[PDB]
């Protein structure tokens, strides 16, 4: 008749800062929304260096609510860095960020989760076209089939074997910029409309990171470049050296300076070119980023990954 | 009259990927081979991300086969980092990486365990000639005793203790590019036609891959040439500093030139040397690689290696 | 009536070298000052490689002296490194590193404790105006709000929750160049005079050190600022080589001694930046500091962080 | 009357390759030695890929004796490497390298034993004066006053403590390269002749390792030159640039290449700065070799310092 | 060509007591059949407390022999306590008890690891009709399908399944007297000769032993029969009671003591019923022996069954 | 020159109950013995519920001597339990029991350190004739040769190997009464005559606990004789019910009596004796005591025998 489960079914984080007088009406709409789910959940709150009187009235809260947890950081961290704090001391089997100010409906929960139950890992709540060949560049950058919205979400929800899977990655902190094309899990997205309503910079700068982030093809490539540039400029100061003693001495500081010039140049672009092929062997070797990822077995048991 | 055995004496590894109506001949021609053998086997299935429906007839196929395990990644990687994961969740005495055509006959698995029995840890299966000084400088930079003909075998048998020993290593996922000469135990071929039929750039690559993934000596040769030339250039420069002070001043612009370019040359170079330098340093230190490998012990146990 | 507590509530450590006759008076201030305390203590000594016979007193005073306990070094290492020993091997919830000579009075420790006791996590003893826009200076590079005047204390108190914060950091070793700014706990000060009596080098030297070790914004705008001037150069070199072709000759080797430089320069500054790029990746990889910590946790319980 | 003892009091380690016919003399001599001095003990036998028979008469010698054990290599690494491997798997409290031949006398063991007992924790076999301003350049280089002479011994006793502290460092292969001058704990020397019978380039090499190996000092200082040499630079380019404006324009293009030649000169110096100055504290991320060591504690129990 | 194994595939046992000068004999014939069976083995060798200088000899035998091992107890046990110890300490899949003198032959040890190898779990050696309705009995008693002759071999082989199961057991020491009907595994017998060539107390008391170690039967029976008696004891007392009062009271004395007499022998009865009833209970409580024993599992791994 | 050793080479454990102005002189007496020897020690000090103030005198002397452990007791336990539980908290090679008003004295550690070094696990201090066929009936009683005079010591040595045997047995806290015949480890005695100078109830007692703990012959035999004399009394009764029907009722309540005697009588011996024997069953079960002890082990490692 009266059953306890000690299983959380669903994590909502909201980092906090200065969230003083909002902290009733964030709750109450959270609950109005959380209650007709039926399910088990807790919130998660994280409080990063807040100023005002926002921790007292956080354990006001904590104290007649079971669902309620406090993170406390030293200080002012970034808000992402909270985020990233939160979704660490989150248990749950989905773990959904929440922004305190609500933006963006909490009703998008309960599609989340309709969305989360048919089987997706991760569901993106991306406007409905909020207020062109860099589509497709962004596509054919991306190199596995991505279909979301360039806007692509950061209110989303997330299966805790996506959670895992990326929790001792430095780019947990920033997923939406190539780690959420990286881990290639079964995912979706949800439309939805903002009452309150474009940066060509930020929509080069994510893939300025990510191609970076998860490729060394820039650096193999510039240097073999270079390289070739480099052997192509000793022929010429060798062809030159060659010149001038059989032919004429026409110019007298000219061909000497130039010799000089290229045989620097080269050797300084041979030497760029070793550092830079043992740099990317000792980025290969300090990599947290796994080479897999497994979904799902089949008469297997899974290995630990972990000491 | 009936017991049980819960050891596997060998793991066969297939990535598949869009192999959707060759699973029943594949099986069939496997256990044709296997069965004979009267041993006891494993098949790891490895699904990188299939688009057609070869993950729900690979379950049908476990459903009726207890032989058989699979292995579902969460996206489409290489297929030589799903042979990876194969090998990282094969458990088995030897594990032997199959090919899902079967373009390689699986009539020579009788071979390789034959001279797995003998006590070779590695066996390679290479074809008979298939359709010169590069021989010899190959076989001068391996600096390993190695006899195995130049394609060298993808299609092989590795023995625990080999599998083991490269667990943790990046350069499991290529293995086959100087990694077998490194590891250096006891190891053979087998020769064997295929019915059906030379790149120099891919027997340059390998070579070109290995003499940096296991040998630091161009950074430090390079290193100490670019000082020595540097060295040069300076005493160069000093010299024509010394120069046109005591001598004329026949090339107004020519000598400050000169000397300016010689000593930033020389400088810059002495900079890329120390850098070379501490980057090599950093090498050794990030290194996942060990200094050694053990193959027997007598009246000793196992170090554990491992935390 | 009598009963036996094994918790330590403060740790005294004091790294000693060549304080051979000095032992008693120190440990007679030092208790008598503690004793009116009425709490548990302990006195870590620290021995680096002294010459004359402080060990040996040391030891003799460990034998009478329950709260007395001995680190002997190998070798002589730093104060600094003597000091890190010490705190490794301090059990307390608050620990107190105490100079040798006591030029800092012991009576302080009163006042440490007292401010400790309040809730503060990092107590500073800081000289009373020992004997300005770079004060500003200082602050806005700071990012940070810290109010401790600029000598800001090497006699300190630190909570157990601080020093488990950075007992894994390489920058433990100097806390007060700017680890202390990023800790970002409950932070104050407690002011006193020195009756013995303003580098600008070393108030330069601790800001250089801070910009460098936690934050990658120089090298980020470095590399930034390096590549848009190798474009310029680049395309500076491709508008000469346009002219001269099109326009007159005037200058006979001027116009391809100058294209060849820009050249040059331009591939060498792209080659330094790519470089940089990923010398800064790789750096972010290797980082031993977190990137966050936590003061306080409500209806949660605490991440091991260790192994 | 009869008791048994399961702790080794010293290790003997003997790298063996190719020394098939001498291994009935060796364990003579060693058994002769070794008797009289009525210790515990164990001879550890490291094979590195032989190619005669010596494994086969090692295991002969294996079954007969219970004090020889034998660690096999996977192939023929480095004689370093193998003494490297068989102090890993070598239990006892001090280690002794042998030489297979015994061009040392193995009577020396006695001595090495003796003055073991006497506390010492590192003692050398150093040649009497075996067949000078750069010796003062040493020891001022050294930084840590070391008695031992030059040749200074690779026939040498270590304690358990010091093999203990360095089994995780890389420079343990090369432990007499400055290493000895690091770990700093009680050492003396042992002296002896040879029957059987001065290169300044070896005696040169290892202080160039050294220098490098224990130290960021010359990184740090290169990093600080070049980075005053590129202001330098770039301040006489401003100062030409603001020439030749003002004053005469008598040189066509030599003000024009020399500006730009400066120019990038300096901001190339600039990106091998930073460079460097993140290297270097990627080093310091990375290195394995700890920040001090402890010889002993008074009220104490030692840290763990592994997993 | 030469490799090693860690794993023993036979111990055998021999508990020592004044075995002198038998030791070469002993091991000469045990060599003499062991290696031609081309298996790896040792030989575990117990002293119980011998008077002569057994032990100084085994420790001799134990210098130049890899397969012997000493245990040594405290005092003189009994021979099956040392052989206990023995299996206690034995590692191998099969372990064979050999008593000293070899009055059963070596060469058995052959038919008995033959028949090991055809799957059985235990073989005996029994005597050829060493020089009937108590067969029968001692079958229908044994009530588990037991066809090995009565005399039923103490010479035995026993897989390291059946040792594993009854290490714990106090009917370890003595297995061969209801233990090994008990266990009941797949078991045969081996029949063989002795040169050198019947007791009836012998033979019943291990039915004696046998009928309380492995059943309860007993005791509730007797509890039952006894509580029977004592109702039946009560109900005449009671009738006696209700005689001499309505009937005459010819006998003075004897009427009061008969009832005195039974109502005491009831209650008495009535109180051993129920002190046995209690005692069983505590028997089963406090048993060591397991509820079943499982020999093979599909599809499941085995219970740990130890902490 | 000054080493640290963290192992303890003797305990001294002194039970203390009411104490007080005596610990000067005891602690003086076990100093002045002590440190002539030149080893590590510890002198363990329990207090029982002392009622005068032993405990505040006992934590004075523990500020100014690292030698000296208390073990404070919740009440006044026994004087035995009080060494129990002092050698329980003993880490040391060897353990001695010393009494508080050194009636034996405190000289004889050094001969008892003297004879543990030889070799015995056990020395015994036994007077010199302190202040007969019953001598002869304890040896034959003792089944283990013992030659310690019938005093035989209650100040002695026990080796740590003896005091782990019997760590886990209730009869450590009374060693003294046949446990130390049961261990039978290498023992030895010292003589030694006291200056201030018979029971034979004390001297039956030790023996009558004695044939009753370390053996279950009293339970079987008597349950076997008082089974025979059942069996003999119903004979008897069934002989007589014979009787009196063939022959004459001369006695009319004498035959009905005795045979109503001897059943019930018969009865009651049989549930005794079934009684008995599940008892003895029941004890063999829940025996602390092990079946055997180990003194030395050759090639093999001692099983772990806890949990």
């Amino acid at each position: 008749y009266f059953q306890s489960n000690a299983t959380i079914e669903l994590s909502i984080v909201i980092p906090m800062y200065n969230e003083e007088d909002n902290l009733e009406h964030l709750f109450a709409r959270l609950l109005e929304v959380l209650t007709p789910l039926k399910i088990t959940y807790e919130i998660i709150c994280v409080n990063d260096g807040s100023k005002d009187k926002t921790l007292k009235q956080l354990i006001d809260c904590y104290q007649s609510n079971r669902q309620i947890k406090i993170v406390n950081l030293s200080r002012n961290f970034g808000k992402e860095i909270a985020l990233s704090a939160g979704i660490d001391y989150a248990q749950g089997n989905a773990v959904i960020p929440i922004d305190a100010d609500l933006q963006d409906p909490p009703e998008l929960i309960h599609e989340l989760v309709d969305k989360w139950r048919e089987g997706y890992d991760i569901v993106y709540a991306t406007r409905r076209s909020r207020q062109t060949a860099k589509m497709f560049y962004k596509v054919i950058g991306r190199m596995t089939e991505i279909k979301i919205p360039p806007n692509t979400g950061d209110f989303r929800l997330m299966d805790r074997k996506v959670v895992n899977a990326i929790k001792q990655l430095p780019e947990r902190t920033r997923f939406m910029k190539g780690l959420f094309a990286w881990v290639g899990y079964r995912q979706t997205f949800v439309l939805f409309d903002r009452e309150p309503r474009w940066n060509y910079w930020k929509l080069w700068n994510f893939a300025l990171d990510g191609i970076f982030s998860f490729s060394l093809l820039p650096l193999k490539v510039w240097t073999y470049l270079g390289s070739i540039i480099s052997l192509l400029s000793l022929a010429y100061a060798s062809f030159l050296i060659l010149k001038t003693i059989t032919l004429g001495v026409d110019v007298p500081g000219y061909a000497s300076l130039m010799v000089a010039i290229l045989f620097l140049g080269g050797v300084q672009l041979i030497s760029l070119g070793v550092i830079g092929e043992y740099l990317g062997r000792v980025y290969e070797e300090v990599k947290a980023r796994p080479l897999y990822l497994v979904s799902d077995l089949w008469g297997l048991e899974y290995l630990p990954l972990e000491k």
